[PDB]
């Protein structure tokens, strides 16, 4: 993977390039108007060490922050997502896997259209890399997943249960 972030709007300013984790961006850019990825799925944080705020990127260009559904130009770690060769997710009404379940293997942009509860309690990623979102079609607040149990929101670095559409980390 490979991606170029520019202090700048329309991918001018200072840039920097990255084939890999960083979990420390501070030195090297004091902020990300824009970025290019010419291949991989990134994830940018707006804290260091994979904390805060978290944007998912794919393949492609990005003009200004708010492409990227960025609240701000903070950007001081990102990490690229490894490829899954399969995607499968368990989503749980409750806590520690209990009550209605529902099991996704493609993207869903509105989650309460199949799974009439507005709270996810725990999820189980099965199979492969997902970002839940906060809001449907793709909006509010982000949290990545890797394969692994999540007995509560927590797990997933959210401040509350709320999810409304998630999507499979795939180029």
């Amino acid at each position: 993977g490979k991606i170029t972030l520019y202090e700048d709007r329309g991918f001018q300013g200072r840039h920097y390039e990255c084939s890999s984790d960083h979990p420390n961006l501070q030195p090297y850019l004091s902020r990300c108007n824009s970025a290019s990825v010419d291949s991989g799925c990134w994830m940018l944080y707006e804290q260091p060490n994979y904390s805060g705020l978290q944007y998912f990127l794919r393949r492609g260009d990005y003009a200004d922050h708010q492409q990227w559904m960025g609240l701000s130009d903070s950007v001081r770690s990102c990490r690229l997502i490894p490829h899954s060769g399969s995607h499968r997710i368990r989503l749980y009404e409750r806590e520690d896997y209990r009550g209605q379940m529902i099991e996704f293997t493609e993207d869903c942009s509105c989650l309460q259209d199949r799974f009439r509860f507005n709270e996810i309690h725990s999820l189980n990623v099965l199979e492969g890399s997902w970002v839940l979102y906060e809001l449907s079609n793709y909006r509010g607040r982000q949290y990545l997943l890797m394969p692994g149990d999540y007995r509560r929101y927590q797990d997933w670095g959210a401040t509350n249960a709320r999810v409304g559409s998630l999507r499979r980390v795939i180029d």
